[PDB]
């Protein structure tokens, strides 16, 4: 879209009215609407989104995770686009560079920068205000009453509209190492695929030899089979209950699966992982990325006492906003930690994922998570902005189907 | 010794679980019990003086302990080595030794990977047993049948004389040959809990910000231990003022009463709010056995930078703790810490040189209220003094100024 003589851009976006609480459908909450997106102002970029893609946690957004009162808004936080414009005080961006931006920033100067053992860095947190600074918002619509009204943010930006506005200070660009990636590769780096691959190649730290558990094998968990397979891992043992997934893991380098649908009873998740280990030691790196409250606590336990590291990528809507661990396992030997993003330093660790991705093996493997079509540019699951309300409600009925890895949602031409 | 070797001598034994609305006359006993001779890789040790752990009451509420009654209590504690098994190594009698939970191989992966001490092979003996199902420990009853103690683990303090596997013993006379029983006493669980939580675990640097939840006996050895690795700044969190005091003067610069916050006011956001841009503290210690304060803790660290260390132990219901969700994942780091992460080969010759220091000696002598001169401890019973002085001991291990009952066992 062109912009208006004041810059104002009109285009389509998704617009998440209020929470889906239990029982709600799609249709009583998700409408693609008209909305103006405003010019960027201080070091703001304003982005042509190509696509979005549709992590669990967009899901859980349009549920109101972490959104108490910001509703209305426009959805999702994984996506790629094209700088169209910045604001005047924007450094190290021009117009037409490629970029994500994620939740969290790297100033490389706070104490948790300098670490060198972190991306949750403190001048660029996540925006969880779900506005500018200020209060306003870049986004706005006029609603049936004529009326203009706000628009929240998901954190510091929007992704499922044809524009997004982003501080700089939360952006990487794609186009200098990866001029011929394609956009919904890019959509997954921006999110799924760099905390799958991030939680087992920085957090977990796996090393040729390891073992790994990963609970949850959706788009995050195999993007963490590729990653440990690309390390060299010995042993890679995947748990899910989704019989597609597990073997599409299978088919991408895990090693062991097991269906936690159907174990013994009296045989826990961990119990079936350590079963699978000499003496039952258990997992040299145990990842979660499943949301499932129960595969955290099992992740916990899978893991070799005091050694391993159990890496926690998994979110959800949790009773208290409470999870749990078994105490005594918990105690001796237990090391959990919450990971975002895979712990991936926009500026630090991107740029050599964004190299990794441009292997053939890694390609492929992120070709088979989004259906990937080269000939067509067209993912297995796919909806268009431009195409209605009803095509995208039944899309994201359809994200539950057991072969629906990544939906993407196509946001402009390519 | 009898003409078997078995040695008679007091020890304490626990009946079973005092659960609530229980006391300790119901199920504590000062007896006469048989100690089998040491066998294999076995010390039997003349135990010196015990003293008490927070964990040693969990014990005797029946903590670890779903079918290991009736035993003997305790884990903390120091002995010298009366006798040795035929296949003992590095040990000779006289020795005087700490037999922690935990052992060094030195050759498992986790002893190799350099970063923690829970060994594959030489880990916590749950079954409070010998590994054929036997006890060096026996007792004739009221109907002179002969009947089995459990241990605590691997071994039981509460007693005049223990046996234990020398692959968990590491000895003190070599390196420091004149430090006191008492302390001795809480090197082998207090003081190297503590200590190693923030020195080895958390990686305490000159000029980080530590918070500690809990200033009993392990929460001070953590202060002692910050206040030596040169932080910037301890803040220590309690509802027990005169623990809070005690933690200020050995080192602590900013104290919380978490029973004095107002309602509203979180433990962590207190804490969080004595720190720039409440950003919180580079490392986050829990000693108090409170699954408040581990939650509390976790959210008190600096997001992802920052490491909790979980020492904390209690009876939970489901035996499970939690984390509010949104905190733990945008930045948690919590591990489970036993000992200090103090391995016995590796790291305890160093923390026992470090208690030899004139300032960590002074902040282990007000732990235990230690008189130079008479060897005495603040708050002190000596099993020879009969049950009633226990039972009395054990109530105030919950007075507001003991912070370490040491339960003398022999002359020193
Ligand atoms: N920390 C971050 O930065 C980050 C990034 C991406 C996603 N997430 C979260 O990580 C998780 C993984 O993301 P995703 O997009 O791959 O999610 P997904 O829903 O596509 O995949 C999750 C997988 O876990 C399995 N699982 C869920 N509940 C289960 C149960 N009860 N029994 C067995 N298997 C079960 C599912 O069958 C599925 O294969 C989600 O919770 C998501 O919200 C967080
Ligand atoms: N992990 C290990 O190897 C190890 C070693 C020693 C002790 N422990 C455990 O660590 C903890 C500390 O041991 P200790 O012997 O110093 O215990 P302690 O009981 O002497 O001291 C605990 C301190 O925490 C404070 N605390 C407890 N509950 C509180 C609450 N509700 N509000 C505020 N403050 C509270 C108490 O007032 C006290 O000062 C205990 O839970 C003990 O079981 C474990
Ligand atoms: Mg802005
Ligand atoms: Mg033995
Ligand atoms: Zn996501
Ligand atoms: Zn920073
Ligand atoms: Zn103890
Ligand atoms: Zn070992």
């Amino acid at each position: 879209a062109k912009p208006d003589k004041n810059g104002v851009i009109t285009c389509k976006a998704i617009m998440l009215k209020e929470a889906k609480l239990p029982g709600m459908s799609y249709a009583d909450t998700v409408q693609i609407i008209d909305i103006q997106v405003d010019p960027p102002q201080n070091v703001e970029l304003r982005v042509k989104m190509l696509c979005a893609s549709v992590c669990r946690t967009d899901i859980l957004t349009i549920e109101g995770f972490m959104a108490p009162t910001q509703f209305p808004k426009i959805n999702g936080h994984e996506g790629v686009g094209i700088i169209e414009s910045m604001g005047p005080d924007t450094k190290n961006f021009k117009v037409g560079d490629v970029i994500v931006a994620p939740t969290l920033g790297e100033c490389q100067t706070c104490s948790s920068c300098r670490s060198g053992r972190t991306n949750f860095c403190q001048n660029y947190g996540a925006n969880e205000s779900a506005l500018e600074p200020d209060g306003t918002s870049r986004f706005s619509y006029i609603d049936s009453d004529g009326k203009k009204k706000l628009l929240y943010y998901k954190l510091g930006c929007s992704t499922w509209t044809q524009y997004m506005v982003v501080d700089s200070n939360y952006a990487t660009k794609l186009n200098e190492i990866a001029p011929e990636l394609p956009p919904p590769h890019g959509s997954i780096l921006s999110c799924a695929f760099a905390t799958g691959y991030g939680a087992v190649w920085l957090d977990a730290a796996v090393q040729e030899g390891d073992s790994v558990a990963i609970f949850g094998v959706g788009s995050v968990g195999i993007s963490a089979v590729i990653a440990a397979k690309e390390l060299k891992a010995k042993q890679i043992i995947v748990v899910d209950r989704n019989e597609y997934k597990l073997k599409m893991a299978m088919e991408l380098g895990a090693t062991h699966c097991i269906n936690s649908e159907k174990l013994p009873e009296g045989v826990t998740p961990s119990q079936a992982v350590r079963k699978l280990t000499p003496k039952e030691v258990g997992v040299d790196a145990s990842i979660e990325s499943s949301g499932y409250d129960v595969f955290m606590n099992e992740a916990m336990k899978a893991a070799i006492h005091g050694k391993a590291k159990t890496v926690i990528t998994g979110e959800g809507i949790y009773e208290n906003d409470r999870i749990f661990f078994d105490f005594k396992d918990f105690l001796f030997g237990g090391n959990v930690v919450g990971n975002v993003t895979g712990r991936v330093r926009i500026h630090s660790d991107f740029p050599g994922l964004l190299r990794k991705a441009q292997e053939p093996v890694i390609r492929a493997g992120m070709d088979k998570i989004l259906g990937y079509d080269a000939a067509t540019m067209k993912c297995k699951y796919e909806v268009d902005i431009r195409e209605g309300t009803p095509a995208l409600l039944k899309a994201l009925e359809e994200v539950e189907n057991v072969d629906c890895v990544k939906l993407v949602i196509k946001l402009n031409d390519y």
